[PDB]
């Protein structure tokens, strides 16, 4: 009967931690008719502390088939160890995992880099940021992060003994830079810190990550109320959350959440007759599990993946945050206005430079080819006679389109019809692809009609801006043309399709909000010349 060892940091400021994922372990070995044994370890509060209960556990247990570490620190530590001895290795509650071992370790936790990411979209919208973190591997690794993603904003970064808990110094220097935003990488710790913060005079948005959902900072909420948090977007429906609340007497947060389905999962390797290193860890890498943590996928270094939210601490509980939904939907308007209106600036450059060279020759391509430059977006750019015919391009690969007759494109009658800039709907291109042509007319010395130039853009040119913004999110965006037609979708088998073959009210709104199955859509528009595409956010 194959045993499982697992080091919680049971002697430590995350003693509540370690003892809500250990009922998590032992609830969950319960029901799934024990496929291994449990020995419990306690890591303490520093790394010494749990390499010795590895090494301890290594010395007493000759039929180890893992070991399972909680924290940060404790799990880096570990990591190495466990691949010299070749003892299978998962790491829950671990963020900061450092890796150095190629195939070794399974982790569970979503990393700070993920994180943070996400986070950074909320911090973005404040100029003064403190940090007070743990003085652990955790700590120091999201202050690093911060530091690196925001130069500027970052005015304070000040760590914190969790067990010893002697903060006014910190907090001291903290109030001396009147941050607008107060980030605490701190579990349930956070209600002392935010109670004596505020008690202290500040009165900045207090902000935290993944582990300060708990209990303590809920109950605090004359201090916390407000406060803004990354989290795991699992929900609650899992028999899981229940099972645990009616034996224990309240809910798990994420750490037995995540411990419950560590254990449902090794069982399951466990029974299949997986036992050496390599096969666990192939039992993880590359696969998807869907449990309490929702729908999780390892990468093949054996790292999971799940979506995360915003959540925010109210009176009445911890919920998730209304905000980042017209958030996120107007922060990717903005970048795709943006864009655009680069792309309309500089080749209104480039067509009033084209006055005096004409449209063919050197020193027409030479426009060309630094407009293309200037424009990341373009898949080329090109110059179109007063008869609608394509006479130059760059890139020069491309030089096959010259010649082309164009005339007959809807935005191409336009321009000729209204001698003023167009943006195309998407439409077939030369080139080969559904794309969106930008175009301004060209006049010579005298105000006479020439023709226009014109960026095309990349055939992924709304996917690529958009998947930024929405990754991780449990959201999807996408974008129709004014007659119903799908432009982007993250489903490709969808671009193409109209919606005449709350759509209805989508054509004939530019901004707009609805509900459909149960799913919550917002709207806004994006475009320029009066050409306008529809950009919908949708979430659960
Ligand atoms: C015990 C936890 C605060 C540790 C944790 O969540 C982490 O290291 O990522
Ligand atoms: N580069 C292009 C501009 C306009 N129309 C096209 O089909 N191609
Ligand atoms: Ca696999």
């Amino acid at each position: 009967k194959p045993v499982v060892g697992v080091i919680l940091p049971f002697s430590s400021a995350f003693e509540d931690i370690a003892v809500e994922q250990q009922r998590a372990v032992e609830l969950a070995l319960a029901e799934s008719g024990s496929a291994f044994e449990i020995v419990f370890k306690d890591g303490g509060a520093d790394v010494d502390t749990a390499v010795q209960a590895f090494q301890d556990l290594v010395r007493s247990q000759e039929n180890l088939a893992a070991v399972v570490s909680c924290s940060s620190w404790a799990s880096s530590a570990i990591h190495p160890l466990a691949a010299e001895k070749d003892i299978f290795h998962v790491a829950i509650g671990s963020a900061a995992l450092k890796r150095t071992e190629p195939g070794h370790t399974i982790r569970l936790t979503v990393g700070v880099q993920q994180e943070q990411e996400q986070l950074a979209a909320y911090l973005t919208d404040f100029e003064r940021i403190a940090v007070l973190a743990m003085d652990n591997n955790l700590g120091s690794s999201w202050i690093r992060m911060l530091e690196d993603r925001f130069p500027k904003q970052v005015v304070a970064a000040q760590e914190y003994n969790p067990q010893q808990m002697d903060i006014a110094a910190q907090l001291a220097t903290i109030k001396a830079r009147d941050s607008e935003a107060l980030v605490l990488i701190s579990a349930g710790e956070a209600a002392t810190i935010a109670k004596q913060a505020r008690q202290a005079g500040i009165k900045a948005q207090l902000v935290g990550t993944r582990p300060i959902q708990r209990a303590e900072v809920l109950a605090a909420s004359a201090f916390t109320n407000g406060l803004v948090y990354t989290y795991p977007s699992y929900n609650q429906d899992h028999p899981f959350m229940s099972a645990f609340t009616d034996r224990y007497g309240l809910e798990p947060g994420f750490f037995g959440v995540e411990a419950y389905d560590l254990c449902t999962t090794l069982s399951r390797a466990l029974e299949q007759g997986r036992q050496t290193p390599k096969a666990l860890f192939e039992w993880y890498a590359g696969n998807t599990f869907t449990g309490a943590l929702g729908k999780v996928t390892f990468a093949n270094d054996g790292d999971a993946s799940y979506p995360y939210i915003f959540k925010k601490v109210t009176e009445s509980g911890f919920r998730v945050a209304e905000f980042q939904f017209p958030m996120l939907l107007t922060q990717t308007a903005q970048e795709l206005n943006a864009i655009f209106k680069d792309m309309d600036r500089s080749v209104a450059a480039a067509a009033e430079q084209l006055s005096t060279t004409g449209l063919r020759g050197d020193r027409a391509s030479a426009i060309l080819e630094t407009l293309f430059n200037e424009n990341q977006y373009a898949y080329n750019c090109v110059t179109v006679d007063a008869t609608g015919t394509i006479v130059n391009v760059a890139p020069k690969q491309y030089s096959s389109v010259i010649g082309e007759d164009i005339s007959g494109q809807e935005q191409i009658i336009r321009l000729h019809e209204t001698h003023q800039p167009v943006l195309s709907q998407a439409i077939k291109m030369v080139e080969g692809f559904v794309g969106i042509d930008l175009e301004h007319p060209v006049f010579d010395q005298d105000g006479g009609f020439i023709g226009s130039v014109s960026v095309l853009t990349q055939p992924d040119f709304f996917g690529s801006i958009i998947s930024r913004k929405v990754h991780n999110f449990p959201v999807e965006i996408f974008v129709l043309q004014r007659d119903g037609t799908t432009i982007y979708d993250v489903n490709a088998e969808e671009i193409g399709k109209n919606a005449f073959a709350i759509a209805r009210k989508m054509v004939s709104q530019a901004e707009g909000e609805g509900t459909y199955r149960a799913k919550q859509l917002l709207w806004t528009s994006i475009g320029l010349h009066g050409t306008n595409y529809r950009l919908a956010l949708t979430y659960g």
